[PDB]
């Protein structure tokens, strides 16, 4: 079976927003997802349809952009970075279960330079917009 997504709230984290944020959801996660091969990385993966043996005992830490949209909206993240160790392990995740060079792994990869690409945009200084405690 598929386990359920990734959680998008937790009644012990805090919620907060920073400006790092707002651009992540506006502009690089935006663009990321009109890109041409964002489509197998708007959904958690469905190992069972798509027949991917043991990838859940593989991925210990599945990741997609819809998750990470839903995080966003929500203000799930710390910071910024806790939101790009998401689209990281998201891209790993890719790489540690397919051969290099694979269809996949290519859509991957050229999902990841367009995103490192888009990260550089990135305002330097933070700016705390709210916190809410949990
Ligand atoms: O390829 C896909 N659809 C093929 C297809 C069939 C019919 C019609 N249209 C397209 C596909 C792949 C992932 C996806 C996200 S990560 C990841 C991974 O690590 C390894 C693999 N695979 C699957 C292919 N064999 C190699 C290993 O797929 C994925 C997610 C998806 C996909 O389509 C449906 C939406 O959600």
């Amino acid at each position: 079976s598929n386990p359920p997504p990734p959680e998008t709230s937790n009644p012990n984290k805090p919620k907060r927003q920073t400006n790092q944020l707002q651009y992540l959801l506006r502009v690089v996660l935006k663009t990321l997802w009109k890109h041409q091969f964002a489509w197998p990385f708007q959904q958690p993966v469905d190992a069972v349809k798509l027949n991917l043996p043991d990838y859940y005992k593989i991925i210990k830490t599945p990741m997609d952009m819809g998750t990470i949209k839903k995080r966003l909206e929500n203000n799930y993240y710390w910071n910024a970075q806790e939101c790009i160790q998401d689209f990281n392990t998201m891209f790993t995740n890719c790489y540690i279960y397919n051969k290099p060079g694979d269809d996949i792994v290519l859509m991957a990869e050229a999902l990841e330079k367009l995103f490192l690409q888009k990260i550089n945009e990135l305002p330097t200084e933070e700016t705390e917009i709210m916190i809410v405690q949990a």
